[PDB]
């Protein structure tokens, strides 16, 4: 069930992402809200490619984030994230979508597979994601956007009325490129076990083929595939580097990307498995 966070869970994970006073429910503080998260929360599969069981009950996601200083993808983060929202008072409904990012509009269909947030305040509806990794939205996202709004470069568009299809897209020059298409269907927190399952597990899920990691630092999305560590200034000129050797890319994970990794029971054990990367 998707129930909001306890006082002191509330208060230890608004300290976490470094945020004292997080003021009534409103899209201004709601921003706050995300920035923060986005800044401190990195997106990461590392306990995928360990082969640890992805839980996505609450009291284990907020043990891994909160208390153990880690990240997540999306089940994760929009699920713990979506119970302090709950417990800050806001209201919102958990959503589905299929992800479409860097595909052609002509590729086939993929499955249901991202959970991302909609947000109801008295000022409006908006979509909210902070586990999309690196190409997710830096604020909560109208919906839907304005597409004649040139500062909204990230916009949320109804594609198909009749099917009541939307997509979360980013300006393209060939047109807007969807991030993810949903629908509006409000979703039962029971029905993400076995898409959660299906990313953490399945042979042929992009979570078990490599490390993906992205957080936001000053300027900057940094984001990990494999062993690449890009820096997008956010309109898109991005520096690139294959990292030298896994000592490089073991330090950027605990600096750059500010994950806990314990000496004796996680570095050994990565430092194998990232090395083929």
């Amino acid at each position: 069930h998707m129930t909001p966070l306890t006082p002191e869970q509330t208060h230890a994970y608004l300290h976490h992402i470094g945020i004292d006073d997080p003021g009534p429910p409103s899209l201004a503080n709601l921003d706050r809200l995300i920035d923060a998260h986005l800044r401190r929360v990195a997106f990461e599969n590392l306990d995928v490619l360990l082969d640890r069981p992805i839980e996505i009950d609450a009291d284990k996601v907020f043990a891994k984030v909160v208390e153990g200083s880690r990240g997540g993808y999306c089940f994760e983060l929009n699920s713990l994230f979506a119970r302090l929202l709950l417990a800050l008072g806001y209201e919102l409904e958990l959503l589905v979508a299929r992800v479409r990012w860097g595909l052609p509009d002509d590729a086939p269909l993929t499955q249901q597979s991202h959970l991302m947030l909609r947000l109801y305040l008295a000022e409006g509806e908006f979509l909210v994601d902070v586990g999309f990794g690196s190409a997710n939205p830096p604020r909560a996202l109208p919906l839907p956007g304005d597409e004649a709004d040139a500062g909204q470069v990230h916009c949320v568009r109804l594609v198909d009325p009749h099917a009541g299809l939307y997509e979360s897209a980013v300006r393209g020059r060939s047109g807007w490129l969807p991030l993810y298409r949903f629908d509006l269907r409000p979703q039962l927190w029971i029905d993400y076990i076995p898409r959660n399952w299906y990313t953490s597990t399945h042979p042929h899920s992009v979570f078990r083929q490599g490390l993906k990691a992205a957080i936001t630092e000053g300027d900057l999305r940094l984001t990990l595939a494999d062993g690449l560590f890009g820096q997008r200034a956010g309109n898109g000129e991005t520096l690139q580097r294959q990292l030298r050797d896994v000592e490089e890319l073991l330090d950027i994970l605990q600096t750059r990307f500010r994950l806990r990794l314990d000496p004796a029971s996680e570095v050994p054990a990565l430092a194998r498995r990232l090395a083929g990367l």
